[PDB]
């Protein structure tokens, strides 16, 4: 089908007046569009992309640490065994270190060096490359030039905005809500995947060449992790390569497309994607949480998904959920109903367990909490904790307060006795918190 392989919702902006109209907002978020092509937004805002050339980050902090995969170089769309036999969906890579003055000297002489093979004249075996990821600008004192060049982009997209849940989280999420970069040469792929708790992503490309993107829509996600388990592999946590032929015979629809210099992509909530660089290029990346019922459903239902595979959340939605119900007047009814459904759920079962502890005759500990403090994960299981904190005898006369869940510190210790109870919250505050919230009316 025809169906099998849409066209790409596309914008094409021409200034800044295109830039800060507002249906561009609303067609992003839109859940009929996986994802949306903003093309020349660098261009229309007058972004100085030169900020973030290899020239310049080599100038800004050349020790800088680049995350690097090896991977192989495969032919156009596919991915091979490494004999050259056949078409599989597990990739090779490897991981090592660098710093951004060593990778930038890999990339400039990896361009020089196939110039003069091109100048020769004259199924594998695969050459080797290197992609460097997951560089970390999170630093607004080693990069605040190029922090601020990205606060022209329009509110929706940016790093930070009273409309980002990512900003109501109220602390530091690595690579989230901070920006990341990445320096590539031809080949570098990103193999499948969904964001972290299905959260949007925003990416530019530097320049000075293409990259070339593969997406499939959100309702789609469980025929590939059936492909994964068929193949003996972690949807989540492998990397992995479709194969096309693959999912066009499972009627699965894959939107295709060139990202150019200076073209922004919306990666909408949920979206499956996979990206190989075409040319010599870096790119930028965050994520982005708009207020929409769609993204709050999306995120909590990853969130549940990520506990039963034992995968770490790194949006602790309990404590945002929290921090909506204090801080944001929702006018959504069914965002709204959702978030009031979550919380109490979260306060029922808070209310049984803390009766459970008293008719056991084990003292809760009045902790208090200060504020800014982040979310507490179980440092066994890694599930967030939510203001009952169980920490071991020790750990609280030593003042290290190492966090476990419940479980976690029943598994250890049958009647607790290893362990005492700390409560962050009192429970006349949450339920003042709860029966405060309600729905605000906009007439939008
Ligand atoms: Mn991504
Ligand atoms: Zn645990």
């Amino acid at each position: 089908k025809d169906k099998l392989n849409p066209p790409t919702p596309s914008i094409y902006l021409e200034n800044k007046r295109d830039a800060f109209f507002p249906p561009l907002h609303q067609f992003c978020t839109n859940p009929k569009n996986p994802v949306t092509v903003i093309r020349g937004l660098a261009g229309a805002l007058k972004l100085d992309l030169g900020l973030f050339s290899t020239k310049t980050l080599v100038e800004a902090n050349n020790e800088h640490m680049v995350e690097v995969r090896t991977q192989l170089l495969q032919p156009a769309d596919e991915n091979w065994d490494p004999t050259g036999t056949k078409k599989i969906w597990r990739c090779e890579s490897n991981r090592s270190h660098t710093t951004i003055a060593k990778y930038a000297q890999y990339q400039a002489s990896s361009f020089q060096e196939s110039l003069r093979e091109e100048n020769e004249k004259r199924k594998g075996p695969f050459k080797t490359i290197k992609f460097g990821t997951n560089i970390d600008l999170s630093d607004n004192k080693k990069w605040k030039l190029q922090l601020h060049e990205l606060t022209k982009l329009p509110a929706f997209a940016r790093v930070v905005s009273a409309g980002n849940l990512l900003t109501h989280v109220g602390h530091t999420i690595l690579g989230m809500n901070t920006v990341q970069l990445y320096m590539k040469v031809p080949g570098s792929r990103t193999p499948g995947h969904q964001e972290n708790n299905n959260f949007c992503s925003v990416n530019i490309n530097i320049g000075p060449g293409d990259c070339e993107w593969f997406v499939v829509p959100e309702d789609y996600w469980g025929v590939l992790n059936d492909f994964c388990e068929k193949n003996n592999l972690n949807f989540l946590m492998s990397s992995w390569w479709p194969n096309l032929e693959d999912l066009y015979e499972a009627n699965v629809p894959v939107y295709r497309f060139i990202q150019r210099p200076g073209d922004l992509v919306w990666i909408n909530a949920g979206t499956v994607h996979w990206v190989q660089a075409v040319g010599w290029c870096n790119n930028i990346a965050w994520n982005v949480g708009p207020l929409t019922a769609c993204q709050y459903k999306l995120a909590v239902e990853r969130y549940e998904w990520n506990k039963l595979k034992s995968v770490k959340s790194p949006v602790p939605m309990v404590h945002l959920s929290w921090n909506m119900a204090r801080n944001i007047k929702v006018s959504d009814p069914k965002l709204f109903e959702m978030i009031k459904y979550c919380l109490l759920k979260i306060l029922k079962q808070y209310q049984t367990l803390r009766e459970a502890l008293v008719a056991a005759g084990k003292e809760v500990i009045w902790h208090g909490r200060t504020n800014d403090e982040p979310a507490h994960y179980c440092s066994i299981c890694e599930v967030e904790v939510f203001n009952l904190l169980f920490v071991t005898n020790e750990s609280n006369t030593q003042k290290t307060y190492i966090v476990h869940c419940h479980d976690c510190a029943r598994k250890t210790s049958k009647s607790l006795e290893n362990f005492v109870v700390l409560e962050q919250y009192k429970m006349e505050d949450l339920i003042q918190v709860y029966d405060q919230f309600t729905l605000a009316l906009s007439l939008s």
